[PDB]
């Protein structure tokens, strides 16, 4: 439903990634996510849903470079 | 770049036997855009895109996602 640009960024520090490598993961571009992680953008629903569905489930960013 | 095409959509949808506005508020759009995605008006987004392959062929994604 919501998530604020710092939980966004703590997200990606669950991972140890920078920007450029979780973006990649997420097939998203690096700057898109960085608009993102800077408060200038809100993502989508389906992003939100992507990226907390990520925070759960580590295990998702497998499943989608295997995709 | 990840694709899907509007009849594979559909097959995911009938697959978790559930209708297009259950569905549709999952993934967290409208009945309305998720017809558009089936019948090929429109293209999902890519964030879109890719939970509907992960639910695809991770069916149990879509446990995941409803409890979020």
């Amino acid at each position: 439903l919501n998530i604020s640009p710092d939980e966004i960024v703590s997200i990606r520090e669950q991972f140890n990634m920078s920007r450029g490598v979780f973006a990649r993961l997420l097939h998203t571009s690096s700057r898109t996510l960085e608009n993102w992680e800077q408060g200038r953008s809100v993502p989508n629903g389906q992003a939100v849903t992507l990226l907390k569905l990520v925070q759960r489930h580590p295990e998702t960013l497998s499943h989608i470079a295997e995709l």
